[PDB]
């Protein structure tokens, strides 16, 4: 509590960042209530599959962090709550461990305390087009033993970044189709906060993707950190990033472009998934698990009991969503009836989502 | 700043004038977030044609002021800012210096300090039911060397003053239609905050105008200027201004009508565009260039720094949302894709605006 | 200024009853901006037909009051400035006239200050519930020499009343259609705030009417008035009339109603009629007359003078909106090009109102 | 209705400048009310002297305006208001009639309208800083017949003005102690928004000044109308004037810092004055007549019948505080009970006001 | 604008720090004006002493920042501009380039460009109670030949520091009363926010102090910028130091402390002074000069022509304040009439300020 932590950590944990000026559209789904279940509480069935492994809720921690050894401590709370629970967590990007390897204890130390769980590594896609590729990946993974690495999409935050260009040339796309042939796990593309499109997955899936995480807006805004990170050097672009705030596909809208558009994919919801009704909402809509990073960091910040505290908040909100629904398990929460309103309806209209088709393939 | 400015002038740099209880409906427009690019910042092509001239941004200032000479100094920066960004320039109403030889100096400035963008010439489309035709605009052209024409349409402007009356009957059109046969240069019909529709911009069509520019309401609100002109008079006219402040077309429904209506048109979308993201939807919604005129006034008033960084702000802005819809070029970000809600797709479903061949037009 | 007020002139003019809680659902409606409208301000012609005569501007003051001295006073101000401006005015109901002579004289200086305009007599639909035949509506008529008598409905303001019991059963229209073929001037059945639905214009029409005045809900909001008469008197109904602040049909959605369900109707838009743009827009959605009551008495209670500057306005603001829409003439508004949204969208989806048949009937 | 109006005038009468961030202070007075008041409603005699005229209320218009043709149709509505009222009036700065013969007309008007009341003349004191003399006092008095010349103090305003710099050197005052010996009518020196302190009264009384004008703060604030003309110049004086807008003696703590200072002075209580109990208030706290400018303009522009009434309002306010005061007479209310609470109270307090021998001088 | 700047001038200039929760009970000083004052604004004569320099304004800019370059750049800005209007300039803390010969440079600066005006080096408190003596000092003043060196007080900013713990032990004192003894140029002792009271200036008088800067509550919130440091670390003192937010002298209350304590002192009226009419006051009341860091700081950022701008205002700000007091010159406005009123009224009462000699000594 002495020493300032990395600037965009200090930003997201402690300044007003947290859904500002933008809107996950959950709030249009409602998940119909059953008042006669069919099923007890007690007998209601968590458990799901992510990829080899079974985990015992459908959520996970998606990256933050890692790097120096405040971030290493975070990282350890998080990966010791998370076996606890028997829920996967990502790493932060890697790319710091990749370059010195003073950093890779606050990496390595997720897999030393989590033995069992799925543990995923992390590497922004523009680093695919300087020079990182297959051995780099490949690092990534064995630093922490990992059972998938998810590459990051982050153009908003670089474009308002004080220094600099996001580069998202084609090219990266046809290092990672290579890459893919080459790993003993799988890819997870990841958003940033401002969600997967229709296009961008139906792009990814292209190149061979087919897991892909929402990271929609009305979560954490990165593009409002890097405005903060503007208005803390005078910089103008600050009053650019203003006017983007409400930028990007809101998560319920990209769980339903991701599910349409690759109805076979393996889908996580996440971006501003902040109670396990959100959650419950996010796998019901067409995700097969629900992701969140904010609040995490939030309550490891505030220590081992908190997260414990907030994993159990989360998991009982979750249950009661899935027993007041009649969802005996996480298959029938993912085909249980719902109505969608308001402006997810109109932005699911005008991007040819037909509705009975949408129903279907969400199951 | 010791001696009064024109009054319209004084009231929309300083009063509350701009979007007074009016609406560009560019708030139900969404360019949908591309989380992979595919393209690299640097690599974004904003150059774009403006008749037989190619300009280096797809946005003009639209016509304000001359006439006097603290109304030149005002063209002299704005038009040398704007020839440092090759970005065209239209001056206003050129009717003074017709009748005047002193006030030509005012317009003719901006030639001088600007000899190679677009500039754009401008008369009142009541002049010519009042005497003004074909040697007065080969005049005007003259004066400043134009590239083009624009032919104002303010009737709302015109019912709400102190004093006076709108003529807009049909010979000017059939004035209008002869000249356009004499000129050296095209016509750009444009309004001034109260937008064009379907109906005019066939009407216009039909007399063989090309060439629109929106000047829909949510910008300078006009009836709002003549409303505060009538209140300092004491003349009852101002409260029945005030039933009219949301009087006009949207300039983001104007967008679609005209390009609907006119699918061949050339058309520029103004009216209340206040950043590089307005100018973005403007341009994914149908137009082929954005239009600004009250924020560079107030900027170019502060003085030509303040003018400069307007504009690098506004062209950041617009490369900023090409960038995040994987646009590289002005073409590419005409065809991105949007979502339209809320009511700008109510009014485009009473006009009879058929989304499919909408977007099919619009591209 | 000494002598109290009857208690509903007193409640209407000085507390807040007017669109209280209610709404003529007129935001919903716009008339389309004209940028070239086609004609010039001093070629625009108000004047319609009202039965067997012209009036000067389609708008009428329709029936509030008479039958004391101070009562009859209003009224001769009213017509006065009705006469000079060749505008029809109806009078107040004329129940207390046909019951006692001394009660006449404040309906009969109507006439004599208003020799030439169209004067509408009133009686309500309750008289002939109760009694009242051809002689009473025929001395109704002969007390001012009547162009047209009105029939009032008021049944919601009857069940709220402290003392209330509204019938209103079918023998009084068959007295009615018995009724119209003895008399030699036409009979318009109005509403008295609470709307006209097409159900009730088509048992209407069954009956031989076919002139009706809307006076929906939205203006003033008898609901209110006799709510604060309960008030006044410590009666509970009040607390019941709160809750039903909000019945009846808007305004806007009777206008449309009675034009589709009576296509042949003469048809008076009215109920929260407050500027000539409500006029216009009444009268562009299907009316052929925009007709006033709250805002002339208000008016007329400050005098002559502030009368006729408001009658002044509305002209002017009817004009400033046939001017912007381009309509030349009265027939032209009611063709112009309008969009209906929200609301008032729904409620027409809901009722059966196909719009194209609506656009084709309404013109 | 068409021209524009002279610019001070336009703002006073149309901006939001009465009061503006500042205050009387008389919210700080309360006359206590006397339940036996001793008289009846219609012996209240509200007669008084203006030096050798009887006058019928002890209330007077300050000077505002003259010098155009419709600042002296205003000039001529007061004036014949005025006499019919029998209430003293002065005119605005005669300066302009001075300089140019045009401009005698719109101030001679007063006295062919009103030959009786007592009509007061007009200088600044900045004309005697540049060399008007005794000559021009004469002519600004034959002009009018003037009873009496008031000079005006405005260094506040004149310091904000675009163009501005105030020069009040003592030899003005020795001119003015000159000059008085000369003229056949009394001088009285008046403030113009901002106050007299006991200091300026001292010094004005030492140069044989006896009658004066408070014009303290909390009426027409002159330097937000400054501030107002500096923003609509885009000059920078406007942020400074700002920071002033409660600069200034207000009007209640003039009154008395101008009783005490100089108990034997003809006072006149104005600056804010806006009812009949504010006339009352400023009387019982030490003035001879209370003086009111901005409402008497703005209910002159609406025209004669609104300023009668304005009249009959504010006498019948005075005459109330008159009857339930007991005070059967102006000089009954000069020694009525009142309560000084508040900032008053404390102003008076740190500036040697002892109350006691306060409550003696005033009576 | 791409690089962070040291954490407390980024907090500093961008977060809302100024005055939080905080008040200076400037607002409870009254500068009484004089509608006759008697000067003309030309003569007003700003000028006063600084030690043997005479400077334009008695206005300085105290000690911020130096020590990076980024840091010396806006140090140039300010004393360039310091000099070109005459007003001396206190540099930051010098502590950095007394351990560091790398960050001389950035201090050093300011005599480079500022070669006339007094400059005022800077050292705090706690360097004497740590280890620095009398070459420290003299180091301090010859790296920028300075004309004096303030020792800055800031124990409430420590306290509430992340790492913090102020010492302040008296023979910090004595070690500054020695080093008096062999300095070439006066010390003047100030505070950092919180004030200085009558028990502390009579301490540091008593070793041999006679010059003091308020530097009070009400401006620069250091408890406020130290909360922000703790909240960005998760550090719980941020809830501490919210509870001291208005821990401190206000400036006006320090101002007549210092003076009444203190009253052959020379004496910067300092925290919270944001106009020239701030300025004004804190003279009246008793200060020789006013002094500013934040708002100086603040349009050096923006740059050299916003601080010419600023400098301009305040300047005028103080002449006019000068000129509505009559006041000629500085001597004039220290004896300017004044009311004392509110909090700051009660302060001095409870803190045995006896008004009367409080007059005299102020004078
Ligand atoms: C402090 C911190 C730091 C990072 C992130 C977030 C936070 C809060 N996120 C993005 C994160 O995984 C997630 O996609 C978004 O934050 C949206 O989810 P929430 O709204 O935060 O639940 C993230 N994403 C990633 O792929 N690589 C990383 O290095 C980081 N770093
Ligand atoms: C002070 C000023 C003066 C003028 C205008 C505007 C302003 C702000 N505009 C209309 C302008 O070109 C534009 O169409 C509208 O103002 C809408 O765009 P903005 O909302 O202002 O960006 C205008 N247009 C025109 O064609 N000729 C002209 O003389 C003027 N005068
Ligand atoms: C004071 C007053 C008195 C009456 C009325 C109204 C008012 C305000 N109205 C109803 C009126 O004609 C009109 O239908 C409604 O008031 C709605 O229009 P406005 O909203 O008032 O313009 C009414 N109507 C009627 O047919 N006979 C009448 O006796 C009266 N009395
Ligand atoms: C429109 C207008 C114009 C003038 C003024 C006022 C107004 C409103 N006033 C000042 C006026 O006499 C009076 O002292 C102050 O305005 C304060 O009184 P009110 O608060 O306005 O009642 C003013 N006084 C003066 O002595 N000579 C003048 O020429 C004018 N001009
Ligand atoms: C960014 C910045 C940094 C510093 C300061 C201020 C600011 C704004 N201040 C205190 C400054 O001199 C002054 O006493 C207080 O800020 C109160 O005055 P203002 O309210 O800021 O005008 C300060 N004082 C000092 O003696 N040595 C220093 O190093 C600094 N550093």
């Amino acid at each position: 509590i002495v020493n300032r932590k990395v600037e965009h950590v200090e930003i997201a944990a402690f300044e007003n960042v947290d859904g500002l000026s933008s809107s996950t559209f959950l709030n249009d789904v409602i998940l119909v209530h059953q008042g006669f279940p069919g099923i007890s509480f007690s007998e209601i069935n968590t458990k799901t599959k992510f990829f080899r492994k079974e985990i015992s809720v459908p959520v996970m921690v998606t990256g933050m962090t890692g790097g120096r050894n405040e971030l290493g401590r975070i990282n350890k709370i998080i990966a010791e709550v998370a076996e606890k629970f028997g829920i996967p967590m990502g790493v932060g990007s890697q790319r710091v461990a990749i370059e010195k390897a003073e950093a890779r204890e606050s990496f390595a130390i997720v897999r030393k305390v989590a033995p069992t769980i799925p543990i995923i590594a992390n590497l922004g896609m523009p680093q695919l087009v300087k020079g990182y590729g297959l051995k780099e990946f490949q690092d990534a993974i064995q630093m922490i033993e990992a059972d998938a690495i998810a590459v990051h999409l982050n153009p908003a935050q670089e474009v308002f970044q004080p220094e600099g260009e996001p580069e998202y040339q084609i090219y990266a796309l046809e290092k990672l189709r290579d890459i893919s042939k080459e790993l003993s796990v799988p890819i997870i593309v990841k958003e940033s906060g401002n969600g997967i499109s229709m296009e961008t997955a139906k792009l990814l899936y292209s190149y061979g993707i087919k897991n892909f995480d929402t990271s929609g807006q009305g979560g954490t805004n990165w593009i409002a950190i890097e405005m903060i990170r503007d208005i803390r050097r005078g910089n103008w672009k600050a009053e650019s990033a203003k006017n983007f705030l409400d930028w990007g596909v809101p998560t319920a809208a990209s769980i339903m472009e991701v599910r349409y558009s690759v109805p076979d994919s393996f889908l996580v919801g996440s971006g501003g998934i902040r109670s396990g009704l959100d959650a419950a909402k996010a796998i019901a809509l067409g995700a097969d698990i629900a992701g969140m990073a904010l609040p995490v960091l939030k309550s490891a910040i505030e220590g081992k009991e908190s997260l414990e505290q907030f994993f159990r908040k989360i998991i009982f909100e979750l249950k009661a969503a899935m027993m007041l629904t009649g969802s005996k398990d996480v298959d029938a929460l993912k085909k249980t009836s719902i109505v969608i309103l308001g402006k997810l309806k109109e932005w699911a209209e005008y991007r040819g989502i037909n509705l009975s088709i949408y129903e279907k393939v969400r199951k």
